[PDB]
């Protein structure tokens, strides 16, 4: 899976850069060492994921011992911990020394992962088809579901991005991604690992720090839409991420639409143009843009090596005939942990993933996402959320009797979550501030309401 890292790296390869996190760092020894002590310390782990030189290290030791590990938002509520941590039941946690842990992890065994730690990379006795990762999504309704992601899921996706994007071990990835989802955590932290090449977080993101590390070393930026709008809005002020982002060698955004007039304030700015890749958790990655092709905003490109793609079967290439997205490959998950319906009910009888997006293709092949099959999702940010269960957090607030749960749009989440409450006391309806702490407090800030709106009635 890291033939950079096992075995154990030598000579010129093995002090090449692999993470970099302010000015902290790890070299490809480093990493592999510091890793391969961890790994020895836990022959399903919880790695608490935050955005972290610990965290990579963590996800890294598990890849490198052959258990799956389970992303934990360090931000998750109670409810929302509780849950995972009785689904997924891992073993232990692997956390950063010094990060304080809340009750709900209070039973579990905490092993802190030291970035100083030297030891041995465990023999590699690991097959294509086992658990790597763990990563809990949001349903419609419902708590999340746990995405069980083989092995081989991870090569191949990275490698298929890989040709691409014609990424190598030559790039140098500057992300600020969360890194318990696949994007910032598979592509942004076991791509380049995966290359041979590094990655720069940068802990929170911030125009400025993508600015400045692209005009010191990084070739390829990552971000989702929200990311590219604030660049867009501070271009015109900014010479310096101008200059920045015109010198890329790859600009790519993923998990939500990019709408096209940041896409165009960018390319006006800078003349050049960012990349649309499309996938989600249970596919990883499905098509993108590829670097050597022509860049054609609201699009996302062309089926990536090795997936199978088809709009439902909708034949003609007419830019016009809206279908479902579906999909087949090793770039599939193997099921939701515990959810052997579920995982049935997402697939057809011949294999393919149902993906609920709606597309059309232009007459070159390029997929174009328009909209939905029957239900719509909410994209906030460039996380998915799950009305069901921000509705179900709600219900638990002594000052809301019922409780809907919508998206609007917004110019910079893409959208907002909305809450709709029937109040206990219409003459003294709950607050905005209220409704959020405690939806933040329960599941986690970025699915807490940014709207209340108060009814008479919502359905049921
Ligand atoms: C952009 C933000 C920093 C803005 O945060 P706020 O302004 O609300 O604070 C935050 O929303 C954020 O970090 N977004 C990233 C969400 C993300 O990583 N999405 C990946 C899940 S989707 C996914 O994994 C599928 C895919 O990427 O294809
Ligand atoms: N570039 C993109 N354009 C539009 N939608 C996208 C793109 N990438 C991901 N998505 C959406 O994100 C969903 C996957 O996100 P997730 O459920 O967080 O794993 C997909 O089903 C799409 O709806
Ligand atoms: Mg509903």
């Amino acid at each position: 899976l890291f033939p950079a890292l096992s075995p154990a790296p030598t000579g010129a390869p093995a002090d090449r850069p692999a993470l970099r996190f302010g000015e902290r760092s790890l070299t490809y020894a480093e990493l592999a060492a510091a890793a391969g002590a961890t790994a020895g310390r836990i022959g399903r782990v919880a790695v608490w994921a935050t955005p972290a030189m610990e965290t990579g290290v963590a996800v890294v030791a598990a890849l490198l011992a052959g258990v799956a590990a389970v992303p934990l938002n360090p931000k998750s509520g109670d409810k929302e911990l509780a849950h995972i941590l009785s689904d997924s039941a891992p073993s232990l946690v692997l956390a950063p020394p010094d990060a304080e842990l809340p009750p709900a992890l209070g039973a579990l065994e905490r092993v802190d992962v030291d970035v100083r730690a030297r030891g041995a990379v465990p023999e590699d006795g690991a097959d294509d088809g086992d658990p790597a990762l763990v990563v809990y999504t949001s349903g419609t309704t419902g708590p999340p579901k746990g995405a069980v992601i083989p092995r081989r899921a991870l090569a191949t996706t990275l490698d298929a991005l890989a040709d691409a994007w014609q990424w190598t071990g030559e790039d140098v990835l500057v992300q600020g991604l969360p890194l318990f989802h696949v994007h910032g955590l598979v592509l942004g932290i076991l791509g380049p690992l995966r290359r041979g090449g590094s990655v720069r977080h940068l802990g929170r993101f911030s125009t400025e720090g993508a600015a400045r590390e692209l005009n010191d070393g990084a070739t390829m930026l990552f971000g989702v839409p929200t990311m590219y709008h604030r660049i867009a809005e501070t271009l015109p002020a900014d010479p310096e991420l101008a200059k920045a982002l015109a010198g890329a060698r790859l600009l790519v955004s993923g998990s939500a639409a990019l709408p096209v007039h940041d896409h165009e304030r960018i390319a006006a700015a800078t003349g050049r143009r960012v990349i649309e890749r499309y996938g989600m958790t249970e596919t990883l990655m499905n098509t993108s843009v590829r670097a050597d092709g022509e860049p054609r905003a609201g699009t996302v490109g062309v089926p990536l090596p090795g997936v199978e793609l088809r709009l439902v079967p909708i034949a003609a290439l007419d830019g016009e005939s809206v279908g479902e997205i579906q999909v087949r490959g090793p770039n599939l998950f193997t099921e939701y942990l515990n959810r052997p319906d579920a995982t049935a009910a997402a697939f057809t009888e011949d294999g393919f993933f149902r993906t609920g997006d709606m597309a059309v293709r232009d007459p070159d092949g390029y997929v174009r996402i328009v909209g939905r099959k029957a239900t719509d999702l909410i994209k906030s940010g460039g996380y998915k959320i799950g009305a069901g269960e921000i509705e179900n957090a709600l219900l638990e607030h002594p000052e809301v009797r019922e409780a809907a749960v919508t998206g609007e749009p917004d110019p910079d989440l893409g959208e907002r979550i909305v809450a709709w409450i029937v109040p206990a006391d219409p003459a003294a309806p709950p607050a905005l501030g209220t409704l959020a702490d405690h939806v933040a407090a329960r599941l986690a800030p970025h699915k807490r309401p940014r709207v209340v709106r108060y009814l008479d009635a919502v359905p049921r």
